């Protein structure tokens, strides 16, 4: 049968899944099977299973694979075989352009760093989406074709580096995209004073009151936002409750991974204004678990 | 190694099911495959798709089983068993008690006439629903208790007939449970100017105008109006459906099966331009050499 032998069943990846999917009834939605047989096929990977929290709604059918090997090539090509399998049912159209448009040309697969493919459904078949993210390192050419799609503002120019470059897309089921750019921080970074003391001049002191707990921090910029996104990669996932007053939609969702075997760090994504609130009623978060073989 | 040569392979039961599944992008919803493994183990059937319209709604996650041979309580054990077997799953909640009541006591297995057992689905697992219709004949005992689990009204019994009755079981995944009756007339019935007469006054013109095209007309007891067309063929002529329906009426122009079909909804429909709100329900027989 199979001539690569791993430590990784694929059935422990789709249990992790499955775990998703029972603590939050989630019922089939077009194209998860397809994403979940996609899921199976992957080598070494993690996996992150994520709730989206508007209020008291939850969409909690948001789940990414970021690939853990080197193979850029092959990771991408497996990705985009997903997103034209997901395109082949007739009432739904994906628009790929700003996609194409990234990766035309000689495109350099050895300046690619990281990459994750991703979901998340709804019972409308139109506002659900499919997700490609790439992390590009020292690659101007592409990095300029990147900033030209997200139209970013010389304002927004000066958060990105030069170095890295972490971009989103997203594809949503009716024919709509958008792509974002995520420039972040790592602990060893804001925490030099020249760095944090500028911090203080755009982001308001809520916004940086978990930076202690966190080794990476990030902002989101893309056309589709109504506002900036603030990334927060926490440390320790017991430190969450302590700094960040989410309602109770929002807590069934910590809850349940506070007891879920996998990583100690998460990752909560909301606005500057959810920070400045009494409490966090419009966030992301984000869970998850390695799959990496002994052999 | 099988034992009967005349056992139908299931093949073509899951294809036909399988084309209607193709054909309307039906996710794995529950539990859909646990129905088509027991109609797998099914004998001489007639197998039927169907689809519910709600203006441009669609939902086609609806086939039901119609058994053909007359070994009834078998036949009722097997679809009691799939409903046992839907009914495990942790966060469903069948209620089946109302079926209990009705097959309670020493009963009459021979006094059954029919059997079919079927699924509605959703996207929301709370609003599926599992179905189980069972015609029993000239069991006064077990109809009269029919009668009193759906609380019959004095105006409702003259819709009945002495020695007959359609009843049809709803089963939701949530724990809600109904039971309703399906009072039915045969077309040397409601064609003959006794019956047709006064039919006239209980019902509208309109309603009345696709008896032609019928050998079955019956009601669910809004009351919803079945009509059994014997041709599909005269359907779009007498039933002006939407967009969102002549979809699923296209398609099984198209398909092998049956010739004949069923329309479901009420009489503000037939009285109505256009068809908003309709059921359609297309049929494939499935018998042994
Ligand atoms: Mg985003
Ligand atoms: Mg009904």
């Amino acid at each position: 049968s199979k001539v690569f032998k791993s430590t990784i069943a694929p059935e422990e990846k789709l249990r992790y899944i499955g775990n998703h999917k029972q603590a939050f009834d989630i019922e089939p939605l077009y194209p998860l099977a397809l994403f979940e047989e996609f899921v199976a096929t992957t080598g070494d990977c993690i996996i992150e299973c994520s709730g989206k929290i508007k209020q008291d709604q939850l969409y909690p059918a948001r789940i990414d694979l970021q690939f853990s090997d080197k193979h850029h090539f092959h990771n991408i090509h497996t990705s985009i075989d997903f997103l034209k399998r997901a395109a082949s049912r007739t009432d739904v159209n994906l628009n790929l352009d700003i996609l194409a448009t990234f990766l035309a040309g000689n495109f350099d697969y050895s300046k690619v760093q990281n990459i994750l493919a991703g979901i998340d459904l709804r019972q409308n078949l139109g506002e659900s989406k499919l997700k490609l993210f790439i992390r590009i390192g020292d690659y101007p050419a592409k990095m300029a074709v990147a900033k030209h799609l997200c139209n970013i503002t010389p304002e927004s120019e000066a958060m990105l580096r030069s170095d890295t470059l972490h971009i989103g897309f997203d594809f949503y089921l009716d024919g709509r995209s958008a792509i974002e750019l995520y420039p972040e921080l790592k602990k060893d970074e804001f925490n030099h004073p020249f760095i944090y003391n500028q911090l203080k001049t755009i982001l308001s002191p809520e916004a940086l009151k978990p930076l202690p707990l966190c080794n990476l921090f990030g902002i989101g910029l893309s056309p589709a936002n109504e506002a900036n996104v603030l990334y927060y990669g926490l440390e320790n996932i017991e430190d969450f409750l302590s700094y960040f007053p989410i309602n109770d939609t929002a807590r069934r969702v910590h809850d349940f991974y506070l007891q879920q075997e996998g990583s100690r760090r998460m990752t909560v994504a909301l606005s500057e204004s959810e920070m400045k609130a009494g409490r966090i009623n419009n966030v992301n978060l984000y869970y998850s678990k390695a799959f990496t073989s002994q052999n």
